[PDB]
């Protein structure tokens, strides 16, 4: 995140951090993610395409750290990990980036709900707020696109919903910007989502009620002028969602 402010995990609930092991012991963060049932995480394709292996992730709820233990935590395993299977990727653009984590605690368990881990609602169909609406969007990823090295807290921002048709301009992002998206940013450019963002949530309040509105994905460089973070569409993948996590 750029700029923006450094927050705690009491505030970001539905916050989920995703790491993958590597062969000797190193566990490195892979992206961020959303808890929207006890049992079901939500997140970007792109984050596990290249190594599609359930066994190698492992999620934590009720962290604020990115390397360092947080009092409540729960640490789960993935039982089922459900990538879309019309993902793709152009020069830019990332279509159906979406992807589902089934979490199991060794136990076999599913999250417990406190004051650090709480499920965000999803939207109803096709049911955006309107353009111009502040939502706010959290993540482990880079302050500044020169960094080579994650913040170890969580942050946080706010970004307001751009609308289609002004996304689409040329000098914005042309035709490369789909319905299935959302575009966000500040009217001032100052803050925006950055690489390792991706899979966090783009919240807002629909309706005095916190709803999961996006999906990080993807974006030309880091609060550039003109250049906005893109967003998965939540609402148009509805159906998807339901399908898969039934049973
Ligand atoms: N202006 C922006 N808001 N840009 C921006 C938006 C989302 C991302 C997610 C990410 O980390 C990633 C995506 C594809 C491949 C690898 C990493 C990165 C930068």
């Amino acid at each position: 995140i750029i700029g923006g402010e450094f927050t705690t995990i009491e505030n970001q609930p539905w916050f989920a951090a995703i790491y993958r092991r590597h062969r000797g012991g190193s566990v490195t963060y892979v992206c961020g993610g959303s808890l929207i049932s006890p049992c079901w995480v939500i997140s970007a394709t792109h984050c596990f395409i290249d190594y599609p292996k359930k066994e190698d992730y492992i999620v934590y709820l009720g962290r604020s750290r990115l390397n360092s233990n947080t009092q409540g935590e729960m640490k789960f395993e993935v039982e089922n990990l459900i990538l879309h299977k019309d993902y793709s990727a152009d020069t830019l653009a990332h279509h159906n980036d979406i992807a589902l984590l089934k979490i199991r605690s060794k136990e076999g368990r599913c999250a417990q709900p406190s004051r650090t881990i709480q499920t965000i609602s999803l939207p109803s169909m096709y049911n955006d707020p309107q353009f111009g609406t502040s939502c706010e969007i959290t993540g482990f990823g880079k302050e500044n696109s020169t960094d080579y090295l994650y913040p170890e807290q969580l942050k946080m921002t706010v970004v307001k919903l751009i609308s289609h048709r002004e996304c689409q301009q040329p000098h914005y992002y042309g035709s490369e910007v789909t319905t299935k998206m959302l575009c966000a940013a500040d009217p001032q450019w100052k803050t925006d989502s950055c690489q390792g963002d991706s899979g966090g949530p783009l919240v807002c309040s629909l309706q005095g009620r916190m709803t999961l509105t996006g999906i990080v994905s993807w974006g030309r460089g880091c609060a550039l002028k003109d250049k906005p973070g893109v967003y998965t569409r939540v609402s148009h993948f509805l159906p998807w969602i339901r399908s898969h996590t039934k049973e």
